[PDB]
């Protein structure tokens, strides 16, 4: 059951360079499940991803995904692409979409309908919202702009001028909406954290003349291992998950609400390095819901450090646990 080529998991390998600058081969394994066609894609129609999506502009637009590379998680992360979309296709000004993942995650945000600024005597306020059928729900629509918080978000802003040029953000937690006091409303959303976030950036650490001239090549000294997390932190679990914890999704269809159950399969990767045979356990690492394409992605990863024979790398193969 030591299968390089695996009959149905997707599996890659790429070179990663730790905070010491030192080579780790890190093995991902994917597997893709289809909601709608309620079967496991074939590993031909599965792409683990070598580098991050962006909406737009990388680094001023939200993330689609990231890459799948990391070479340390501590958890797994848990990440929803999707929009609201509106029971029955009734019209609705706000809706509750929530993520429910049993033992590890509830989570429920507000998504409000559009609005606009009001402007009154140097004074500027919201107009009630409008009605919408579906929406889309990622972080330019989170509170943010002139924020390290949330750079592609609107709401904050150093003047009157430059607030009326931004999208009135409409995704929040329950009983939070925007104020002018932008420190007291928090970035809200189901999607990954773009590593230019403060909450993620901060954790790489701190590039200073300091690290420059005493430090570099190696990583700031206050590089933090958790930066690899790209799930928001109400989203990043209790440990790895194990299988068969139920995930549920409801606002993201007009119909039904979304249920899906994790496999039990677990994997253990063995690389060889000349007469050096190494094994070590896959954890799952990301749980991707698409809910408009209606597929839940599963990654599974692990890393071997490699500075001592990198170049010695033979084979990588994976097995399931029994």
């Amino acid at each position: 059951w030591d299968i390089n080529d695996h009959p149905y998991l997707n599996i890659k390998g790429r070179f990663q360079r730790d905070e010491n600058g030192d080579e780790v081969w890190v093995v991902s394994a994917k597997r893709m499940w289809s909601l709608t066609q309620n079967e496991w894609l074939s590993a031909d129609e599965v792409e683990i991803f070598d580098d991050p999506l962006y909406a737009g502009e990388p680094g001023f637009s939200a993330m689609i995904h990231d890459h799948e590379f990391a070479i340390h998680k501590h958890c797994t992360d848990v990440v929803v692409s999707g929009k609201a979309r509106a029971y029955a296709k009734r019209p609705v000004e706000q809706m509750e979409c929530r993520l429910l993942l049993d033992g590890h995650i509830d989570k429920t945000l507000v998504i409000h309908g559009q609005r606009d600024w009001i402007e009154h005597g140097g004074s500027i306020t919201v107009s009630n919202p409008q009605s919408f059928i579906d929406c889309d729900i990622d972080y330019s629509h989170a509170i943010g702009g002139e924020d390290e918080r949330n750079r592609i978000g609107g709401g904050v802003a150093s003047s009157n001028k430059v607030l009326l040029t931004q999208r009135v953000p409409s995704v929040f937690y329950p009983k939070e909406d925007w104020d002018a006091t932008s420190k007291k409303v928090r970035v809200a959303g189901f999607g990954p954290i773009p590593p230019f976030f403060k909450q993620r950036y901060q954790l790489a650490g701190t590039f200073d003349d300091n690290w420059l001239e005493n430090r570099r090549p190696l990583l700031p000294v206050d590089f933090d291992r958790r930066y690899y997390q790209s799930a928001p932190l109400d989203q990043q679990c209790k440990g790895y998950l194990q299988g068969g914890e139920r995930l549920m999704l409801s606002g993201f269809s007009h119909d039904d609400i979304f249920s899906f159950r994790l496999p039990r399969e677990k994997y253990r990767a063995s690389a060889d390095f000349g007469d050096d045979q190494e094994f070590k356990d896959l954890e799952l690492y990301t749980v991707f819901v698409d809910t408009e394409k209606g597929v839940v992605s599963l990654t599974y990863s692990a890393a071997f450090a490699c500075q001592e024979k990198e170049h010695l790398l033979k084979s990588t193969s994976i097995q399931a646990v029994v």
